[PDB]
């Protein structure tokens, strides 16, 4: 069976696993926004600037793409891989209000009529193996779930999770991660590799957050 491209998950969720209200993210944590940008944009080695020749790819569901404000659509300096059963590349670009930016964005957007697995099969192509350094799954609910299920979970390299507290009173969409010291029936157990001390966001509500990195146990 054609092998799947390895990948990492980047997500922000509260203790109840909440990640959103169905349409957007309920909290304002600029520190996470900035960290997310750096983590998904940065290329390894010294002074390697992202370009179509080599850059990371961010895989997201169509609803997550729609959730991106104009200033973040597409996510610059990264290949935007959008999963949709109906929306084509042109249709995804059609929603970008600035016509010149929309023209410039054509080079950074690819539509996949399939789920995460389909995206990973595609990112394994010799073209992408060279031009795409790291693949980051960035949501939302439907995509995160596929990430922790076979066969995708078998090539999951790490989870960069921003833990948010206190729990949101607006979350209806979740990301179910197995608790520490627990192994899912499917066979996945995560181990903390690192975690920052809790900090208070300068954002509205002053949410308390931590940047945690988890990896599958082997
Ligand atoms: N806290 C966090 O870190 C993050 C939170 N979010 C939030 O989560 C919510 C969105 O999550 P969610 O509702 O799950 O939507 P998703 O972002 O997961 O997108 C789901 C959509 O993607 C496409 N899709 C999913 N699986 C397949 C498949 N197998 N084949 C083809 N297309 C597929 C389909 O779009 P189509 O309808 O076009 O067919 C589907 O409706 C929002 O509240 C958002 O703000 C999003 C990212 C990160
Ligand atoms: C949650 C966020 C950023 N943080 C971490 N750690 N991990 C993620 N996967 N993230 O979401 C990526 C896709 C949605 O991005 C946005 C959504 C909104 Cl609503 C706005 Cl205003 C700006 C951006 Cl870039």
């Amino acid at each position: 069976r054609p092998p799947l491209r390895p990948f990492s998950v980047v997500v922000a969720s509260d203790e109840k696993g909440g990640i959103g209200d169905g349409g957007t993210i309920p909290w304002e944590i600029p520190e996470d926004m900035q960290y997310f940008r750096r983590v998904t944009t940065n290329l390894r080695g010294k002074n390697v600037k992202p370009s179509p020749s080599k850059r990371n790819a961010v895989v997201m569901g169509r609803k997550t793409w729609d959730s991106l404000p104009p200033k973040f659509r597409p996510l610059s300096n990264r290949l935007n891989v959008v999963l949709s059963r109906s929306a084509t590349k042109e249709q995804l670009l059609a929603g970008i209000p600035d016509p010149i930016k929309r023209a410039e964005a054509a080079n950074d957007v690819v539509a996949v009529n399939g789920g995460l697995e389909d995206a990973l099969r595609m990112l394994v192509s010799k073209e992408h193996t060279s031009s795409i350094e790291t693949v980051f799954c960035i949501g939302g609910g439907t995509i995160y779930k596929q990430a922790l299920c076979a066969p995708c979970v078998n090539v999951l390299q790490a989870i960069h999770r921003t833990v948010v507290r206190p729990a949101s009173n607006s979350c209806s969409v979740f990301f179910d991660i197995p608790a520490a010291g627990t192994k899912t029936p499917e066979g996945l157990e995560l181990v903390r590799e690192s975690i920052t001390d809790e900090r208070v966001s300068t954002g509205a509500g002053g949410k308390k957050y931590q940047f945690e990195k988890l990896v599958p146990r082997n």
